[PDB]
C-alpha cells in the first residue's frame, strides 16, 4: 500500500542551541508530501538507498532485524547488539560485537554517513498530519541494503535523499516549522527570502539550464602512432650541451603507457597532471633529450637556479610540460657540457666546456622533457580518443580537438576561408567551429538560460503561485508566452486592469476571479475625451480639501566598524599582518564618520529651520480648524502628536558600533511642534523673520488668494471649509492605524542598513580559502609561518568585505542626502510658506503643509485645494459694446445663455460686466471670437 | 550569453507613447486644470492669454496678435524637425547613455578572457589539464578576479543609475511644473 | 568552481540584490516622469486651436 | 574571549553549544557540570578626545 | 569658506593616501619594485610582483 508524508521526518540535523532564528540546513531529510511505503506484517527486505524514516504504531514491534552490507545490526527491544563479520525465539539471521546498555506514534530515523550510524528518534503518543521534530539518539561508529526481520501492526517507511529545509526555531529552541526548499515554487521563494510569509511581488527565486544530453568528442582522422620509441629507446643520447631537441606533430600520442612503466625514476609534470594527458590536444610537442647526472635532475624544472638551468637548459617559468628522468647506469668522458657563460641562458636557447667522467649521487642520468603548446591554433597532435558521431539542434556537451564546450550546433551559413579552423565574436568567444572530420562549418549558441521568477500574491491571500521563466522559449521546458519570457500558472485575459504585480513588457498579473492567478496588458487608466470646443469653458462651483501625506527619509542609523576589530579579533600577529596593507583603514573610519557626521547635518538642515521654539497658546480658536491631532497633547510623557505616534509605532559585538544621533525623538518633536505652532498663528511670516501674529482664517484667506481664488470665498465657506480639512485628518488616522504599508519609504531605509551589516558580519564566518574561519583556531592550530600564510588569507576578504559594505553604505548615504535636501526644501517651500510650484508641495493647488516627525524621516500632510463640481459654460475672449472690445481684468467671461457675466476662473462667482472688472482697449475688428453685449456702466 | 540577461522594461515604447499623447492632450484641451484636479476645458487661445497674464503680459496683445503668434508658433515647430531630420548630435545625452551601459558590459565580458595570473582564462581547459588540488588553485586565482570584475561593474552601474535617478526627477519635477503648469523659475 | 565560490560567502546574493534593485528603480523612474496623469485624455477630432 | 554568565536559556540534553543571528556562540555548556553558561563579548568602544 | 576649503583637503588626503599605499608591501618582500627585480630571479620576483 501506499500514503502521504505529511511534513513528517525532520529532526535536529545537529547538537547547535538556536531560538527565534529561521535556519537554513541541506542534508539528507525526508521530502515533504512524499509517497511512504505502507506495510502491514504477516519478510519485506527493503533497499538502504541513503537513510530510512520508519513510522511505527505498535505494541508487538516485530520488526527485529537490520542488516546490512557484513554489519548486521539487531535491536531485540531490550539491547542493541552490533555484530561486524562476514555472516552469511531462534536465530536465523545468518548461517566486533558491541551491546549498549539495556498507543504510540514511534518516529524513528537512521543514517550512514561517514562510518556514523546516526539514530534520531521521537516516541510521541498518539499517518497523523501534523509537525513534531526528531531528537537524536545513540551515534554508532561502523554497506548499502537494509532489512527487517520477522522473528517467529502497521509501519511506514521513507527514504531520505539530499534536501535543503527552512527549520523555524522558537524562542524555547524546539523546531515549530519548517519548509521544504525544492518542492513548490512558493517554498523556493520562502526560502530565497529566510521568511515563512511573502508579500505580494514578483521574486527572482533561482535561475533555469537546459542541462546537456550527450558528449560530443569530435577529433581528427589519424592514426600514426607518435614515434616515441625513438626518443626514449635511443642508442645515443645528445650531450646537455647541446640537448637534442626532436619535434612531435600529426600523430596520435600514447602517454599513458610511458606513465604505467616503472624504469622510470621521476615524472613531473609542471601545467599538466599525468594521468588527465591522453585527455588533450596540443598544438605541438618538443621532445627535448639529454644525460645529466643525479643530483642535478632537480635542475630541470622551472624557476631553478644552478649550473644546469643557467648554463645548458633553461626552461621558462610557465612551463607546461612533463619532465621524465631514469637512471641509465648502463651507457665515459663524452658527456660535454657548458660550465662558463658570459651571461644566464634565455628559456629553449641552445649554445669552457667540462666532461665529468662516470666510472660503473654521481650516478648518470638519462632525461626528457615534452614541452606541450596548449595554444588555440591548429590541433595536431592527440590523444587516442574515439570520434563520436555529431548531433544538432540539441543542447550537448562538445569537444572539438580539446576545445570543450557546450551549447547547441546547428548548421551555418558563415563562409570560412579553407584555413581558418575556428571563429569568435565581440565576446572573443567561440561563435562557430570547422569539423575536423567533416569540413562543414558549425554555428554554437549556448543552449537556453535564464532566471525564474515567482508570481505570487501575499500567502495571506492564497498559496496559488505562477512561474515566469524569463527570457526562455518555452517549447524548452495553463502556459502562456510573452515578450518578458513565459508565464506557467497564469491564465490570459483580454480586459486590461490596474498593474498589481509587474511582469514586464507591459504585462502585469493579478490575483482575481473560484480565484487565480491571472495576467494581462496593463491599463493605463480610465479613457477619457475632453469636450473641448473652441467656444466652451468649464468652471468649477464647488472645491474639497484634500489632505495627502508625503513620507520622505531624512537621516538613517550612524554606525562605526573597527578594521582592526572586525579583520583582526584582539589579535597581534593579525594587526602585525594588517599594517603590511597600509591605511586602508584609516580611510575606511574616515569615510563612515563623514558618513555619520552628514546624517547629523541632514537632521539639522530639515528640522532645524525655526529660529525660537514656538508655542500655540493653550486656547484653541482657529475658526473652526481641529490640529488637535496633530499639535503635541501634554498627557503623553513624549510631547508627541497622536499622528506622530502612529508613526512611531509603524516602524520596527564584532567591531560594529551604532552611534546615537545628536537629536532625540523628543527634540525632532520639539522642532516640528514649534514650527507647527509657527505655520498656525503666523502663517508664513515666520519663515522671513520675526513671527507675526495672525488669525488662521486670515491667513487661510491669504493663501486663498494666493491660488487665484478671491478671499470672500473663504470668508462665505468658512464652515464647511473647517469641517472638509477636520475630515480629511480623520481620515489620514484611519489611513495610518490600519496599514503599515504607507510608511514603506523609511521601513525600507531601515531594512537596508539591517540587510547591510548582517551580511557584514556573516562575512567572518567565510573560510575565504583558509583552513578556517576562526583566527585563533588557525594561530592554534599552526606554526607561525604556516598560519601567517592563512590569516593572510583571510584579511584579504574579511577587508574586501568592508570595503563593499563601505562603499554601499556611501552611495546609500548620497541617496539620503539628496532625499534629505528634497525634504529641507519641502519645509522651506511648503511649510514656511506657500509654493506655486505644481504637485511640489501635492497634488491640487497648494494651501499649506504640516510636519510631522518620523523615525529616520518626516512626513509632510499636504493641504490642498481640488475644484470639485465643473459646468459647462459658453464664454468668449472679449465683448464688443460700443464698437470697442472690453477684456477681463480678473477672470474670465461666461454665459448661461442669456446673459453675459464675467467670474473669476477657480470658483463660478458671475458677476455684472461693469468697467471696472473689465479693460478697454482697441475696437471689436480684430478679436477672434467677440460677442455683443452690453456692458453696465456704475 | 555569459550570465548577461537583459530585461524588458515594464512600460513598453508605445505606452509612454500613449502617457505623452495623454499630456498633451491635457495641456492643449484643459490647460493647467488636468494637473490639479479634473480636466477643465478652455478655448487653447484662452489658456494662452492666461499663460501671457502669467508672464506679465496683458491679454489683449494675445488677441491682437493670435495670428502672428499663431505662425511663429508653427514655424519654430517646423524648425524642430529641421534641426532633427539632418543633426543627430542634438541627442547626445541619450546616446551616452546606451553607450556607457555598452562598454561597461562589453568589458565585463572581456574580463572573461584574461587569465588573473592562471595558466588559462577557460574553467573547462584547467578542470581537464589538472588534477583536483592543483587546479582548485589556479581556479581559485580566476574566482578572485572574475568577481573583482562583478564588483566594479555593480559599483560602476550604481554610480550610474544614481545619476540617472537625478536625471529623472529633475524629469518628473519639469513635467509637473512646465507641461502640467507654467513655471515662473527663470531659465527653468 | 561552485563548492569554491561557496567559500567567498554571500558576496552574490548581494551583488543579485543590488542589480535588482537598479532594476526596478529604472522602471520606477519612468512612472515617476510619464505617470503623472490621473486618465489617458484623447484630443477631439476636430482641430480648431 | 567573554564574560562567562549563568543563563535561563533551556539546552535540550543533546545541545553542546548555542548560536545567534551572527553564528556566533551566543552560549556553551560547561563539560565538567551540565550547567549553561551564555557568552557576552567583554565591554568595548571607540574613544573620543 | 570651510564648505570650500573640505573640497580642497577631501581631494588633497585622497592622493597623499594613494601616493602612500605605494610604500606598503601588501604581503611582498618590499614596496619597491626595482628591488624586487633586481634581488630575485625572474619566476621568484614575479610572485611578489
Ligand atoms: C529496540 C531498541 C530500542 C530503541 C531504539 C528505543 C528507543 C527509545 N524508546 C523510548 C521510550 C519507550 N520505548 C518503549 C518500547 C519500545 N520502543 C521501540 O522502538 C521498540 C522496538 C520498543 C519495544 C517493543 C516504551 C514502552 C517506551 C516508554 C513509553 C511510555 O511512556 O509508555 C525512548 C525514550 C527513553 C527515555 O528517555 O525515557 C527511547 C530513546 N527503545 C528500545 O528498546
Ligand atoms: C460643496 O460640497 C460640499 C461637500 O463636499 C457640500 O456640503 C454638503 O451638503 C450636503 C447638503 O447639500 C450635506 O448633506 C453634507 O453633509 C455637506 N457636506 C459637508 C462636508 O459639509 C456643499 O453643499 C457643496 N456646495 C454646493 C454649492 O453644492
Ligand atoms: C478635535 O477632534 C478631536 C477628535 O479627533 C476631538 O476630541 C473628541 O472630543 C469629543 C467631545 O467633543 C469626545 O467625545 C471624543 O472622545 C474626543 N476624541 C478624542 C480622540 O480625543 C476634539 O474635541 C476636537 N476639537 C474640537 C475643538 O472640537
Ligand atoms: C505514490 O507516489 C507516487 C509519486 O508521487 C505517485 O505517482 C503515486 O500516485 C502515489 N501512490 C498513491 C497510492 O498515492
Ligand atoms: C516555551 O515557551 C513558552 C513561551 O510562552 C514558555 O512559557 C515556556 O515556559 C517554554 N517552555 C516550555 C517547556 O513550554
Ligand atoms: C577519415 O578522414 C577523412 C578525412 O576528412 C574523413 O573524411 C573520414 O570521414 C574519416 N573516416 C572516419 C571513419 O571518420
Ligand atoms: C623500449 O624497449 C623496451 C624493450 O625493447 C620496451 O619494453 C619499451 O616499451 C620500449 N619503450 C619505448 C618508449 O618504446
Ligand atoms: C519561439 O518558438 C516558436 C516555435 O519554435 C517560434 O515560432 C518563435 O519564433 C520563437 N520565438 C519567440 C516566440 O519569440
Ligand atoms: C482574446 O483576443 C484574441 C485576439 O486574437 C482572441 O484570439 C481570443 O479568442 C480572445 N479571448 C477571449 C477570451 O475573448
Ligand atoms: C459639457 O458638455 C459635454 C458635451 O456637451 C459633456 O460631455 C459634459 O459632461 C458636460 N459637462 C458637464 C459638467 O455636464
Ligand atoms: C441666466 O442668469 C440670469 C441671471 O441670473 C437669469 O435671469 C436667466 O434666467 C439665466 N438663464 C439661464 C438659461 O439659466
Ligand atoms: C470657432 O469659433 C468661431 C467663432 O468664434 C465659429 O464660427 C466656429 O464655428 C468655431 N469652430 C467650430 C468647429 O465650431
Ligand atoms: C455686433 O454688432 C455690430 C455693430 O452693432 C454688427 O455689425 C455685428 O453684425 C454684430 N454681430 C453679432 C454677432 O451680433
Ligand atoms: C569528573 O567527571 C564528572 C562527570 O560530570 C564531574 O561531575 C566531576 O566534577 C569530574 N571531576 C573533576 C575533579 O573534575
Amino acid at each position: 500500500a501506499y500514503t502521504n508524508s505529511f511534513t513528517r521526518g525532520v529532526y535536529y540535523p545537529d547538537k547547535v542551541f538556536r531560538s527565534s532564528v529561521l535556519h537554513s540546513t541541506q542534508d539528507l531529510f525526508l521530502p515533504f508530501f512524499s509517497n511512504v511505503t505502507w506495510f502491514h506484517a504477516i519478510n519485506p527486505v527493503l533497499p538502504f538507498n541513503d537513510g530510512v524514516y520508519f513510522a511505527s504504531t505498535e505494541k508487538s514491534n516485530i520488526i527485529r532485524g537490520w542488516i546490512f552490507g557484513s554489519l548486521l545490526i539487531v535491536n531485540n527491544a531490550t539491547n542493541v547488539v552490533i555484530k561486524v563479520c562476514e555472516f552469511q525465539s531462534e536465530f536465523r539471521v545468518y548461517s566486533f560485537e558491541y551491546v549498549s546498555q539495556p498507543k504510540n506514534l514511534r518516529e524513528f530515523v537512521f543514517k550512514n554517513i561517514d562510518g556514523y550510524f546516526k539514530i534520531y528518534s521521537k516516541h510521541t503518543p498518539i499517518l497523523p498530519q501534523g509537525f513534531s521534530a526528531l531528537e537524536p539518539l545513540v551515534d554508532l561508529p561502523i554497506i548499502t541494503r537494509f532489512q527487517t526481520l520477522l522473528a517467529l501492526a502497521a509501519y511506514y517507511v521513507g527514504y531520505l535523499q539530499p534536501r535543503t529545509f527552512l527549520l523555524k526555531y522558537n524562542e524555547n529552541g524546539t523546531i515549530t516549522d519548517a519548509v521544504d526548499c525544492a518542492l513548490d515554487p512558493l517554498s523556493e521563494t520562502k526560502c530565497t527570502l529566510k521568511s515563512f510569509t511573502v508579500e505580494k511581488g514578483i521574486y527572482q527565486t533561482s535561475n533555469f539550464r537546459v542541462q546537456p544530453t550527450e558528449s560530443i568528442v569530435r577529433f581528427p582522422n589519424i592514426t600514426n602512432l607518435c614515434p616515441f620509441g625513438e626518443v626514449f629507446n635511443a642508442t645515443r643520447f645528445a650531450s646537455v650541451y647541446a640537448w637534442n631537441r626532436k619535434r612531435i606533430s600529426n600523430c596520435v600520442a600514447d602517454y599513458s603507457v610511458l606513465y604505467n612503466s616503472a624504469s622510470f625514476s621521476t615524472f613531473k609534470c609542471y601545467g599538466v597532471s599525468p594521468t588527465k594527458l591522453n585527455d588533450l590536444c596540443f598544438t605541438n610537442v618538443y621532445a627535448d633529450s639529454f644525460v645529466i647526472r643525479g643530483d642535478e635532475v632537480r635542475q630541470i624544472a622551472p624557476g631553478q637556479t644552478g649550473k644546469i638551468a643557467d648554463y645548458n637548459y633553461k626552461l621558462p617559468c610557465d612551463f607546461t610540460g612533463c619532465v621524465i628522468a631514469w637512471n641509465s647506469n648502463n651507457l665515459n668522458y663524452n658527456y660535454l657540457y657548458r660550465l662558463f657563460r658570459k651571461s644566464n641562458l634565455k628559456p629553449f636557447e641552445r649554445d669552457p666546456l667540462q666532461s665529468y667522467g662516470f666510472q660503473p649521487g654521481y650516478q648518470p642520468y638519462r632525461v626528457v622533457v615534452l614541452s606541450f603548446e596548449l595554444l588555440h591554433a591548429p590541433a595536431t597532435v592527440c590523444g587516442p580518443k574515439k570520434s563520436t558521431n555529431l548531433v544538432k539542434n540539441k543542447c550537448v556537451n562538445f569537444n572539438f580537438n580539446g576545445l570543450t564546450g557546450t551549447g547547441v550546433l546547428t548548421e551555418s551559413n558563415k563562409k570560412f576561408l579553407p584555413f581558418q579552423q575556428f571563429g569568435r565574436d565581440i565576446a572573443d568567444t567561440t561563435d562557430a567551429v570547422r569539423d575536423p572530420q567533416t569540413l562543414e562549418i558549425l554555428d554554437i549558441t549556448p543552449c537556453s538560460f535564464g532566471g525564474v521568477s515567482v508570481i505570487t500574491p501575499g500567502t495571506n491571500t492564497s498559496n496559488q503561485v505562477a512561474v515566469l521563466y524569463q527570457g526562455v522559449n518555452c517549447t524548452e521546458v495553463n502556459v502562456f508566452q510573452t515578450r518578458a519570457g513565459c508565464l506557467i500558472g497564469a491564465e490570459h485575459v483580454n480586459n486590461s486592469y490596474e498593474c498589481d504585480i509587474p511582469i514586464g513588457a507591459g504585462i502585469c498579473a493579478s490575483y482575481q476571479t473560484s480565484q487565480s492567478i491571472i495576467a494581462y496588458t496593463m491599463s493605463l487608466g480610465a479613457e477619457n475625451s475632453v469636450a473641448y470646443s473652441n467656444n466652451s469653458i468649464a468652471i468649477p462651483t464647488n472645491f474639497t480639501i484634500s489632505v495627502t501625506t508625503e513620507i520622505l527619509p531624512v537621516s538613517m542609523t550612524k554606525t562605526s566598524v573597527d578594521c582592526t576589530m572586525y579583520i583582526c579579533g584582539d589579535s597581534t600577529e593579525c594587526s602585525n599582518l594588517l599594517l603590511q596593507y597600509g591605511s586602508f583603514c584609516t580611510q575606511l573610519n574616515r569615510a563612515l564618520t563623514g558618513i555619520a557626521v552628514e546624517q547629523d547635518k541632514n537632521t539639522q538642515e530639515v528640522f532645524a529651520q525655526v529660529k525660537q521654539i514656538y508655542k500655540t497658546p493653550p486656547i484653541k480658536d482657529f475658526g473652526g480648524f481641529n490640529f488637535s491631532q496633530i499639535l503635541p497633547d501634554p498627557s503623553k510623557p513624549s510631547k508627541r502628536s497622536f499622528i506622530e505616534d502612529l508613526l512611531f509605532n509603524k516602524v520596527t559585538f564584532n567591531g560594529l558600533t551604532v552611534l546615537p544621533p545628536l537629536l532625540t525623538d523628543e527634540m525632532i518633536a520639539q522642532y516640528t511642534s514649534a514650527l507647527l505652532a509657527g505655520t498656525i498663528t503666523s502663517g508664513w511670516t515666520f519663515g522671513a523673520g520675526a513671527a507675526l501674529q495672525i488669525p488662521f482664517a486670515m491667513q487661510m484667506a491669504y493663501r486663498f488668494n494666493g491660488i487665484g481664488v478671491t478671499q470672500n470665498v473663504l470668508y462665505e465657506n468658512q464652515k464647511l471649509i473647517a469641517n472638509q480639512f477636520n475630515s480629511a485628518i480623520g481620515k489620514i488616522q484611519d489611513s495610518l492605524s490600519s496599514t503599515a504599508s504607507a510608511l514603506g519609504k523609511l521601513q525600507d531605509v531601515v531594512n537596508q542598513n539591517a540587510q547591510a551589516l548582517n551580511t557584514l558580519v556573516k562575512q567572518l564566518s567565510s573560510n575565504f580559502g583558509a583552513i578556517s574561519s576562526v583566527l585563533n583556531d588557525i594561530l592554534s592550530r599552526l606554526d607561525k609561518c604556516e598560519a601567517e600564510v592563512q590569516i593572510d588569507r583571510l584579511i584579504t576578504g574579511r577587508l574586501q568585505s568592508l570595503q563593499t559594505y563601505v562603499t554601499q553604505q556611501l552611495i546609500r548615504a548620497a541617496e539620503i542626502r539628496a532625499s534629505a535636501n528634497l525634504a529641507a526644501t519641502k519645509m522651506s517651500e511648503c511649510v514656511l510658506g506657500q509654493s506655486k510650484r505644481v504637485d511640489f508641495c501635492g497634488k491640487g493647488y497648494h494651501l499649506m503643509s504640516f510636519p510631522q516627525s518620523a523615525p529616520h524621516g518626516v512626513v509632510f500632510l499636504h493641504v490642498t485645494y481640488v475644484p470639485a463640481q465643473e459646468k459647462n459654460f459658453t464664454t468668449a475672449p472679449a465683448i464688443c459694446h460700443d464698437g470697442k472690445a472690453h477684456f477681463p481684468r480678473e477672470g474670465v467671461f461666461v454665459s448661461n445663455g442669456t446673459h453675459w457675466f464675467v467670474t473669476q476662473r477657480n470658483f463660478y462667482e458671475p458677476q455684472i460686466i461693469t468697467t471696472d472688472n473689465t479693460f478697454v482697449s482697441g475696437n471689436c475688428d480684430v478679436v477672434i471670437g467677440i460677442v455683443n453685449n452690453t456692458v453696465y456702466d456704475p
